[PDB]
């Protein structure tokens, strides 16, 4: 479902904004997915992210930025195709984009990034997810 993905994105972003000191007011199997994803994002940010180039310096979102610009940049996470670890990085990257947005007084962009993330997730990532056991398999691995 594309609506459960939308909830999933919103859940992750709300968690990230709260954790980092900002307002989140910008907008069971499912809870198991959200919690494992929140947890995996923290782990990635804490231990893994710094091994890579900072993808946020490739993208400066303003109210005029088009989806396609976001899409092209996120595409780099998937230069070698999709795996769960890059999917997790994808969420963290969205969260970082949102934190930076709220920080520079462009909090309106948070809901747009959310929409962008759901769109990107629904067409580029979801086919690999369904092929590789769906989100329940993610919970088995990362929960
Ligand atoms: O296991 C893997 O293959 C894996 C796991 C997690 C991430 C990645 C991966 C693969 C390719 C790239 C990356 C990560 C990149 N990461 N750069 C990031 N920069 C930031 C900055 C903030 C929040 C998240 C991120 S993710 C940019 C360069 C291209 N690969």
């Amino acid at each position: 479902m594309s609506q459960s993905n939308r909830e999933l994105v919103v859940d992750f972003l709300s968690y990230k904004l709260s954790q980092k000191g900002y307002s989140w007011s910008q907008f069971t199997e499912s809870e198991a997915v959200k919690q494992a994803l929140r947890e995996a994002g923290d782990e990635f940010e804490l231990r893994y992210r710094r091994a890579f180039s900072d993808l946020t310096s490739q993208l400066h979102i303003t109210p005029g930025t088009a989806y396609q610009s976001f899409e092209q940049v996120v595409n780099e996470l998937f230069r070698d195709g999709v795996n769960w670890g890059r999917i997790v990085a994808f969420f963290s990257f969205g969260g970082a984009l949102c934190v930076e947005s709220v920080d520079k007084e462009m909090q309106v962009l948070v809901s747009r990034i959310a929409a962008w993330m759901a769109t990107y997730l629904n067409d580029h990532l979801e086919p690999w997810i369904q092929e590789n056991g769906g989100w329940d398999t993610f919970v088995e691995l990362y929960g």
